């Protein structure tokens, strides 16, 4: 298990008002993960915006990262409004920009609705990659190429609302490669290049979470993959949408 | 009007990387997420040379004042071999009306099939296109797909195009998320993101499947995949819009 080693990472170290420090962890690559870089950059932002919660995301990944070297994260303040607030995040190493993501904030309470979560069979029947549990639930490979799944974290969490909502991200946007994956037939490296997240409601990190993921369309070098995730009791956690790069 | 569109979407170039929008007569003298984010597409895109937008993502933050102009800055993210990316920035007197990013390029193929339909000859701006609603339902996810057509013939500029896409699939993706609501509840737009796949072809009727698979309170998600008449998948949209309570 890697969880405290991804807490204590996703701990970013301010160095200004607008400013943080984030710490990488060892890859064999060593390559930054779209995930966790994006996970920081959302705690960034949201740290900045006082006792609001994100509900929504979109970053792009840019430049591939050197996890030996710690990143630079800058916020910028796009709104400061009585109901939103909205942030932008730049992550750099050096003159680099590795990542570039906007977000969306608001303070928290009326007519609700939400996808119905599939039934599946519960759950009893790399640092960035180790930190949680995982039963793949069902597979196909010829799109959509649906391949949900029960996770957890491996290891308790600080309940924090805001650090749960990164870690949903960090997870949403690791496991989304699989599916589009599949669809190719495989055997071939990949880089991400945009994630977006649409939070719903809160997470609940105590218990499994259904994350439904497929991919429904590649134009060519790029594919794009789609995920809902779900709180084990069935309410939605937030729907997602990811876009990545196959080098021919 | 198209002509009155067109006119609006051809940016004034004030600088290497700055436009200024004309704005067209709206509603409460608001401004369109779909004229704004479109026209953001286009600052964007001229600052990538002979490149096309593969993906975007805009934040509608303030509403604009549609009766005056709006200045456009375009920031450069990244400029690698492949890929292009740009951030843009849209203001009146340094108010921050949305901000955009886009990304942009120069042998496996997929897509969802197109769903069947009734063809469209068998049944402002918004007024540039004709459309052609498929069906109705108000209870969620509330699929309405329709047909969708420019009222008049469209240059043939690639990227000018696709931000006729944007534009399109951004003011008429509201109404699957006002439907599921009961049609009573006033809205603003506050994100819209295209992912484009094949390239549109609006010289015929395009496909527009739309519905609302959440609403998280006073936020309401919307979807969207739009198809050629020929069954091609053009472009997939997400949209997020605010209901106050």
């Amino acid at each position: 298990s890697s969880l405290g080693d991804v807490l204590a990472t996703l701990e970013l170290e301010r160095v200004g008002q607008w400013r943080f420090v984030g710490q990488q962890l060892p890859a064999p690559a060593n390559h930054i993960l779209g995930g966790h870089i994006s996970a920081q950059a959302l705690l960034a932002a949201s740290r900045t915006a006082a006792g609001r919660e994100p509900h929504s995301v979109h970053t792009y990944f840019l430049r591939p990262g050197d996890s030996r070297q710690p990143v630079d994260f800058e916020v910028v303040d796009l709104q400061e409004g009585r109901t939103f607030s909205a942030r932008r995040v730049t992550a750099r190493q050096d003159d680099k920009i590795l990542m570039e993501a906007m977000s969306s904030f608001k303070v928290v309470n009326q007519v609700v609705y939400q996808p119905i979560m599939p039934e599946a069979p519960s759950p009893e029947s790399w640092a960035s990659l180790r930190w949680f549990e995982r039963r793949t639930i069902e597979t196909e490979t010829v799109p959509p190429a649906r391949v949900p799944m029960w996770w957890r974290p491996d290891g308790r969490v600080p309940d924090d609302p805001v650090l749960t909502a990164s870690l949903v991200a960090y997870m949403s946007a690791v496991t989304l490669t699989e599916p589009a994956f599949a669809a190719r037939g495989g055997v071939g490296a990949s880089a991400q290049r945009d994630h977006s997240v649409w939070f719903h409601g809160r997470a609940v990190l105590s218990d499994w979470l259904f994350y439904d993921r497929s991919s429904p369309s590649s134009a060519g070098s790029l594919a794009l993959a789609s995920g809902t995730m779900f709180n084990r009791t069935g309410e939605l956690v937030c729907t997602v949408k990811q876009e990545m790069y196959f080098p021919p």
